[PDB]
């Protein structure tokens, strides 16, 4: 859609509007199973190789089966992703379970089964080794020889990818769920036609999000839970807020004090409250949707945004960090560019074609990507995202100029404008 | 075994006793070697897969060039560096020919070292004995798929190798087999106790397991899987979580807040504790913790002492300060520590009955007796199903026992006689 | 070459000096295209359970290209793909493949001049449209081919697009580092060598290609008119042989007997520093950075440009031109720093820090403070229960006798727990506090 992008000169931040929402309410768990069979000349010596892969593959699947779970961002809770799909684990584990899937899958290669537990999984058998080692391998004990690498192929590789990531891999890989098994999953979900949609135009989204999660192979089964995200919150608005270090431009150096905004990362409206992902980069962007997950958020009221407004409103009380470490660094923004250039640093912005266009001078400064390429701040060159969108310059008295460098609290780690201000009137009284 | 929980009303922590130590204390390094080869329209399909393994070999060769809350106080070491002192060895002129002459009968002997280290050396892939006796005269399809399927483990460690700067971890299947791994366990020089655990999780060693490409020369690949020790087994294990504890004053901006920087994994160690900041880096199976002591503190038994009494004279417990106020949720083993600030809606719910416990302003805990998942805000969390008792210690929060006026907020890493340190000299210009 | 370290006794720090630097300034985009084809008895079975494989990685790939994109707080933030994404979305306007397309006609490497200007470098790394087009047509348009031969070459050539688009879709798009499926050892070299830069930097890739492969990029970008092209992002190292330094810092607490008060100052300034421009780029998170034997590669993306000053604080740290940064604390407890040539051993309350040798034991027992050891004759550094190993580099370590500062402060007005202080500002809140007395 229409991206926008505001730079508050008065606080040195930059918020990015226009974006959709997508968050991490729930989770989908199904069931994947892959049917195994009962095993007690050159060619044939290669199916024997090619076979004690297969017995290599579920040993190993069986020692997995053993060890298996069956700024601000340190304010984040605890939790624990996988646990729906541990849940899901731990009921195949009960007695004549397995077999209600075996059952179920008997016919055909995708069932609604419901679980003792309740949890009723949609249950795909994408691959069938039971069928074909038991009615072409065994009357046996080229072209057998090849069938049989490409169909134990998938078992295999499966395999590798849970040994070397504890039974938990993260993104879906497209051995433990392909496209169309995962479109035809996405199609018979009980969800809403706006979710649907959604999955279906962001597989690759729904596969980073996702979990596969080793389980139990039992009764010649090999089952796995593929944890599916379900997004309860659509296009609701979201902003993502930028911050840089804002201090003063004093020639005599160890005299400047400065002011950062601690608030910057990814907000979204949620529920009547604002959701807060303090580490932006636990978030997926495409084009104006992005993509979060609830569990990596803090939720605030809706007032925090009042403090890119004003930053001195009442209604809530904005969070900010000071110190005196005046060094020079930059923020690109998703439609420009933050400059927070002090001392002796040399802080250009240039295009490609006819270089440096723009020298910022000490301060904090904005510049839009329209015409501009990368920006140098210091010996660092960045480029800047040159996605199309219109920036506003929100002229604006560096608020550090309102603070007496004699009463400042110039090194508060997490703080914030009214705890700034009771520390200055406590010093006060005591002069 | 037995888990159980207490929380403590006071300090808004919970601690989970019950579990078993596994941490890592020494290192066993193997020396895995790989035999290599000095080198119509079916023979077409043969330079193409040859011009693979040459490319591999290649590849390796450039590879062998490039050689191998309180965290922050955590010691800086390298977790390789024994293994990589064996590869160093192998760079030795004669070195690798005790290896390949060690080989040369069996695929499993122990070489000594010139350095004096004793390794169990394994040759798992006879790419020479394959390629002199039959691709040598050549230069029949069923040959073809058998070069293939020989050459398929070179491919895949050269992969694996070039990806991670010739340092993996955990070691896959394709750096050590299974059976490799447990003859490895077999024949390692350790307790049979040892050699028991480390069997029942192989998969735990293989995530705790490090493989550095070392040396390829004399027509040898050789590389060091570093496989981890146990030295410390079976004593008393406890897991600490913490949760901000704030004062519940209606009027914003002048709440207070206190949290416990002490959580993580306690383990008991030499008469001393280990202390695990970061509890991420440990893994938990059923009631045993597997930990690494590289990234442990060693504090004295006394911290302990600070779950009972937080003012205690033996230990200065570590707390930080600050004022904000924001509502969050630790999901522990046996319940969960909700605290619930503003106008946050806190509730623990079941899935068949609803809400069952809706949390008020402070710091409070439920357990997961009844209870399937708590939501604070926006965010939904599941508690752990597992069987174990839960004991509510009723306390004052100590945030009631100070003054706002004279509190030392946004304290980033102080302690309980820090603050009242800096009290009194607030307090004495007053 | 000669690697040497100086310890400084009176802040608990130590400098690793005799490093070259190989810092990563810009980059060099590249296109790689790959040419496929647009495609309508037991062994039929298996060409087409192989050709479904080349169709399934196709739309895997289209759905791929659907989704298309102490002090390390105080860095700057970037997008380290922006210039290759930049160069991708160039590649979606109309007409711009169908001229990397015919730029690559008759040879298999060819500059391409971009609408917007850029010049990228175009690669035809596997040409697949070539192999169907005149081996797979005529078999399927009838059936029934009885050389096995068609089938195992068919699965080896159509194997490397399967990995490329394996290794795309499990890592967004953007793969790092490089693998060889993305880009061989063969076609890196000969990048490198028509990559039009110095001599010197030419050498330096090449004798290099693994850490260039893993400060390499590579970007899935579009499949249209028959050719998949992706990005491929190249470091171009513009500072190269430039001093480089390595600061290894630990806690500085006082060693009184009665608990609770001590306090601590420890240095926030380590990490890798190299002379750079007339400054010093500083990079405070040193495991960003790849050091190969006396050569460290890093990212300047990861640095702050300081002024060359700030080396005035390993001699001298109360030095007026450059006011050096520290945290205080009363945080005491032990650790240990590996450093290049020795170990800083910050040892408090009652725990046992020794430094042993393998045959010898024993060799040094640390008392309460920071000291240092170097590595001759050492092989190990226990602090507590957890055991360090010492790098065994050769280099001569020099001790730096010193009184530490932290003996300079009274505790009773010292200003404890600032979390990214300095020494001025530490001087700053004392005469604050000793004035209200
Ligand atoms: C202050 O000093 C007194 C003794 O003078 C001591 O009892 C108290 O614990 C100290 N701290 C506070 C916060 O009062």
């Amino acid at each position: 859609q229409n991206i926008t992008e505001e730079f508050y000169q008065s606080t040195c931040s930059a918020v990015s509007k226009g974006y959709l929402s997508a968050l991490r309410t729930g989770w989908y768990t199904s069931v994947i199973t892959i049917e195994l069979s009962n095993i007690k000349d050159a060619k044939v010596k290669l199916i024997k190789q090619e076979l004690d892969k297969y017995k290599n593959a579920v040993t190993e699947l069986q020692l997995l089966m053993q060890s298996t779970p069956a700024f601000l961002g340190f304010l984040l809770s605890v939790g624990s992703a996988i646990a729906s799909g541990v849940a899901v684990c731990k009921v195949l584990h009960l007695e004549g379970e397995v077999n209600k899937i075996k059952s179920a899958l008997l016919s055909t290669n995708k069932a609604v089964v419901s679980l003792s537990n309740g949890v009723s999984v949609l249950t795909f058998k994408v691959l069938d080794l039971k069928n074909y080692i038991d009615k072409q391998l065994l009357p046996i004990l080229i072209e057998t020889v090849i069938e049989f690498q490409q169909k134990n192929n998938r078992l295999l590789e499966i395999t590798r990818e849970f040994s070397v990531n504890a039974g938990v891999t993260t993104p879906v890989s497209t051995y433990m769920l392909t496209n169309s098994e995962l479109l035809s999953l996405i199609n018979d979900m009980p969800i809403t036609n706006d979710q649907k949609k959604l999955m279906s135009n962001n597989v690759q989204i729904v596969r980073q999000q996702s979990y596969s999660i080793m389980c139990i192979i039992k009764e010649e089964v090999l089952a796995y839970v593929v944890q599916l995200p379900l997004y309860g919150v659509i296009d609701t608005p979201c902003w993502k807020l930028h911050t840089s270090p804002l201090c003063t431009t004093n020639t005599k150096e160890g005299s400047n004090i400065c002011l950062t905004r601690t608030d910057r990362g990814w907000y979204c409206d949620n529920a009547g409250s604002v959701s807060f992902f303090p580490q932006a980069e636990t978030c997926k962007v495409q084009s104006n949707r992005v993509f979060c997950d609830t569990m990596n958020s803090l939720t605030l009221p809706s007032e925090v945004n009042l403090c890119n407004v004003d930053i001195f409103n009442p209604k809530y009380d904005c969070k900010i960090m000071t110190s005196k470490t005046d060094v020079s660094s930059s923020v690109i923004t998703s439609l420009g560019a933050i400059v927070s250039c002090y001392g002796k640093t040399k802080c250009t912005a240039s295009n490609k074609n006819r270089g440096i266009i723009k020298t910022f001078s000490n301060g904090c400064d904005y510049v839009s990507n329209k015409g501009v390429d990368t920006v140098s701040v210091g010996n660092t060159l960045y480029y800047v995202n040159k996605q199309e969108g219109k920036s506003l310059y929100v002229k604006g008295e560096p608020i550090i100029n309102f603070y007496d460098p004699l009463v400042f609290p110039s090194d508060e780690f997490d703080a914030s404008i009214s705890q700034v201000n009771e520390k200055i009137n406590q010093s006060l009284a005591f002069i």
